[PDB]
């Protein structure tokens, strides 16, 4: 539920890429603040966003709901198996997944 | 190369069930000798299989192809993200898994 509220926060307020393809993308050229993946990613996409992320040192929040239930999160139709923080807005998404337990 | 003639050969000569769907509910009644999952799986059904798996001791074997290719490999046009081998037939696929 915070997590969830953050999530739309930063979508709303700051920058956030929405998709597996464009968030590997950004991540591999290094840009981003944060990574959430849904919890129904395909293993190929969640291992490679995560090798780019590691390389950059990005982090990644791995959450349980799944791609259309993340979507619609962040106010979308469509389902989302991963998104890219560029800028976390007016969101404190970043603080909460810091200590995420 | 040798896990796929060794799939193939247990889809033909064997008994194996095709689908991600499938294959948990089949290990989930404790049924199978062995999972093979495509590289593609979506992550959920992955860690479902594996729990349901590791219930019953029954091997998982993480292959690198997609869903895609391993319906081919398993001679199907359509998508495969995981199997459950019933009976290896003639395949000498449990051997190749033990690695």
């Amino acid at each position: 539920m915070d997590v969830n509220k953050a999530i739309r926060t930063a979508v709303d307020t700051g920058k956030v890429i929405l998709g597996s393809k464009r968030t590997i993308k950004f991540v591999k050229h290094g840009e981003g603040k944060l990574v959430v993946l849904a919890g129904n990613i395909p293993k190929d996409l969640e291992e490679d966003v995560k090798y780019y992320a590691k390389l950059s040192n990005i982090p990644v929040y791995q959450h349980k709901i799944t791609s259309l239930e993340l979507g619609a999160v962040c106010g979308k139709p469509f389902p989302v198996a991963a998104l890219l923080v560029l800028d976390e807005g007016l969101s404190n998404i970043m603080e909460l997944v810091e200590k995420k337990e």
